[PDB]
């Protein structure tokens, strides 16, 4: 797969065109990449929103009123609109569910087994809820880990998307009652096919050079 | 088939130190490492990328004490990436990104280097000065680029494990990160698993997305 040539040709859309919708099929992939993500020990601290609907996305779009109305638009006018959120702390239940869907899908020959991941995964959450007391910021990284898988994946479908941090997540955690539930929203990404009228699409690709960037030892 | 990728992708637990990278796919590794996006293109990231015995020896004094564990994959992989973030975003920072944009062709005008460059800067402000979060935000771009990069080695048929089990603060000691204004997130061996790696075999665990999904 030339996924070089993807990662070259897939870009920030600025415009998306509104009558253009994902079929099933790739609204059921869409969901499977954000399911399928890794994370620091499978941890999954993750919620998704995926608004396909005029209603879902306009509560995701009061976000981006305002200061963020250059945003509204996309959330507007793609086919699907991904709210990534992480969770707030992670919760000795949270650790159990996670272990227990592990043994679920027969990842564990025996209980010792899954009783060492179990210990493996709450030390490395322990050091972060307890000791570093920075368990909120570590789980927000996973969720940019998803959204950097997301956005090459759905790139790869032949989808176009944005990511977006241009929008009052006060806002949008309130609208989805998100705080009361665990969770808190920190990257929204639509996702459709861009518009006749987006000639970002077609501007040159700016990056560093590899020079400034890269050490190679 | 970028989903069946998604779905054969795992943690490598064991490479083999016998297969190397080609020449093209090291050149395809940085170009992911260097191509992937961040928040208002601010790539505020460095990359150190060990292909030698002696660089990746370096990478492996982190993978000490309690993470002994995670010393093999490092010294074993092709190529092991430890990806930066910068500590602070400074004016100097934001000024070489517009340069950048403005060298690669992407404003017709001066006023339109002048707006992308004052749209930059509002995002900025408001991490560094108003909420005083920017090496948070800074964190976050680079763990995009791993998740980014984890899907494209794994597309080019490489195998990948992101690892946060070292000691990055003697990471960073090793390579004076924290007084050039960097610090270490995330090592990302690549090469291709050893055979006794059975992890490859084993189903892939994930919550169900009636747990994690919620459609609107
Ligand atoms: C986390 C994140 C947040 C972003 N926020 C916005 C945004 O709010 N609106 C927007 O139009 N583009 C946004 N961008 C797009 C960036 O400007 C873009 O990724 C960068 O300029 C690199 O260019 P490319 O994505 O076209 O390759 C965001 C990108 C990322 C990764
Ligand atoms: C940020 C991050 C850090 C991780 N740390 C380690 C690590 O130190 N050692 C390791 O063997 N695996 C590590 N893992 C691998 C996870 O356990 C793995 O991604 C998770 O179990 C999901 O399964 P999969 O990656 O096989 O699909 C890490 C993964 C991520 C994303």
């Amino acid at each position: 797969m030339d996924i070089v040539s993807v990662a070259l040709k897939r870009y920030s859309t600025k415009a998306f065109d509104a009558t253009k919708k994902l079929t099933a099929g790739e609204a059921e992939q869409l969901k499977t990449l954000l399911q399928y993500s890794p994370s620091s020990t499978n941890s999954q601290p993750w919620h998704f929103i995926v608004a396909s609907t005029d209603e879902g996305k306009a509560r995701v779009a009061k976000a981006a009123s305002g200061t963020y109305v250059f945003n509204e638009r996309k959330i507007l006018d793609a086919s699907h609109v991904v709210v990534f959120c992480a969770k707030t702390a992670m919760d000795d239940a949270w650790l159990q569910r996670v272990v227990d869907q592990e043994e679920a899908d027969g990842r564990f020959a025996t209980p010792d087994a899954k009783a060492a991941n179990h210990k493996g995964r709450t030390f490395f959450a322990d050091m972060h809820r307890k000791e570093l007391k920075d368990d909120d910021q570590w789980m927000a990284k996973q969720v940019y880990l998803n959204v950097g898988n997301f956005l090459l994946g759905v790139a790869a479908m032949g989808l176009d998307a944005v990511p977006i941090e241009g929008v009052d997540f006060a806002i949008l955690d309130e609208e989805f009652d998100l705080k009361a539930q665990g969770y808190t929203s920190l990257v929204v990404v639509p996702v459709g096919h861009h518009s006749a009228e987006d000639f970002n699409a077609t501007l040159p690709k700016s990056r560093l050079p590899q020079s400034t960037t890269i050490t190679e030892i």
